């Protein structure tokens, strides 16, 4: 690949430290720069970590790049993700392309960033901290229900030079299926489509990746294929499955029970659904490059049950890209020889040097010397 493309890659890990046990992390010594190295990554996010506090002087040291990592407040081997990005080197054509204006936690705005010694301040009520596009995310949304929402590590902001905004996330999979924990994913899921439109009409050109424990389509699960009793016959024949069976294709997303798998169809301006189609505004990059034809293309697999081996699996993890950033896309797919979890990588390289392409708005942090902050005059 170029040198002028940023290569993106998403990995749920399954732990860190137990994915460093496969080859050939395990030759590494736990060196996440040896790793993004090996994978010619440029910004990267893992989910799952599954670490604690003392541990982050390791995943959040990593010679080279600067580390953005949300953890639960407390809970230990549980949830997390991290996004990296790689600092370019001074004659590198990336050199203002990757420098990193903003960062912020979660989903909500409300976690916060200590401001002074006994001082915190949310992303919400600081426009200088905050990546923005706070409004309406939910009507009945307070700051104790917010930081309820945002408690468990699963979504890291991090955004670049000329308007572009990396949101990293491990959406919640209510493994337990009780009523609270699909209430908390729901919720969870329309916070984000929400905050990811707002970005949007501001003007940020986004790159939403990760896990979100959702298929957005039956040619993307195995064992629902099974259960229609539909059958790969060809492995490039996926468009003419769902057109044979367009009527599952259509039930497998609007399943009542399923309700989630409909929300996330409509942010996707290619989404199966015409309606859903008209009104998305993410492009999902593996689909668009690998085509609607490419079955089993899988990126996890219910480990025990052992089901990998025969690659009897389904597809949750995405790299999901502004439309305007579609004609930047050369090169997307998934990883699935590679070994380190119960998921595999996905990757998408994109050209945003492109001088074609609308530049996004910035909103560079204003520093505290100008005279607006150093006078306190009035707004
Ligand atoms: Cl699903
Ligand atoms: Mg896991």
């Amino acid at each position: 690949k170029s040198e002028n493309t940023i290569r993106f890659l998403t990995f749920n890990v399954n732990g860190i430290r137990t994915f460093f046990h496969y080859q050939p992390f395990s030759q590494m010594n736990q060196s996440l720069r040896s790793v993004f190295d090996f994978f010619r990554a440029d910004i990267i996010t893992f989910q799952e970590l599954k670490t604690e506090k003392l541990s982050i002087s390791k995943w959040g040291r990593v010679d080279g790049f600067y580390s953005f990592i949300s953890i639960p407040q407390t809970r230990k081997g549980y949830s997390g993700v991290g996004c990296w990005i790689r600092i370019p080197e001074k004659n590198h054509p990336l050199y203002h392309a990757l420098q990193v204006v903003k960062a912020e936690e979660g989903i909500t705005g409300y976690l916060t960033i200590k401001n002074g010694k006994h001082s915190a301040i949310s992303y919400r009520n600081d426009v200088n901290q905050g990546i923005g596009g706070y409004d309406s995310l939910d009507p009945d949304l307070d700051e104790k229900s917010a930081l309820e929402l945002d408690s468990e590590g699963r979504c890291v902001m991090v955004e670049l030079a000329c308007g572009i905004v990396i949101i990293s996330v491990y959406c919640p999979a209510n493994s337990n299926s009780s009523e609270e924990g699909e209430m908390f994913r729901l919720r969870f899921l329309k916070v984000l489509l929400r905050r990811v439109r707002n970005l949007d009409k501001i003007g940020k050109k986004i790159v939403l990746m990760g896990d979100v424990n959702v298929c957005r389509d039956l040619i993307d699960s195995a064992d629902t294929l099974e259960q229609f009793s539909i059958p790969i016959t060809d492995p490039m024949g996926g468009t003419k499955l769902e057109a044979q069976y367009r009527d599952k294709a259509i039930q497998f997303i609007i399943n009542p029970d399923t309700p989630h798998r409909r929300i996330f169809n409509q942010i996707l301006a290619d989404s199966l659904l015409p309606d859903a189609s008209k009104r998305g505004i993410l492009i999902d990059t593996t689909r668009l490059i690998q085509t609607r034809n490419r079955l089993k293309m899988y990126t996890v697999w219910n480990m025990l049950k052992n089901l990998r081996p025969s690659n009897y699996g389904s597809r949750i993890d995405f790299i999901l890209v502004s439309l305007k950033l579609e004609r930047c896309i050369k090169a997307a797919d998934i990883l699935p020889d590679i070994l380190g979890s119960d998921h595999c990588p996905v990757y998408s390289d994109l050209d945003i040097l492109d001088d074609r392409i609308e530049p996004g708005t910035t909103q560079v942090p204003i520093p505290k010397f100008e005279a607006r902050y150093k006078y306190n005059l009035r707004n």
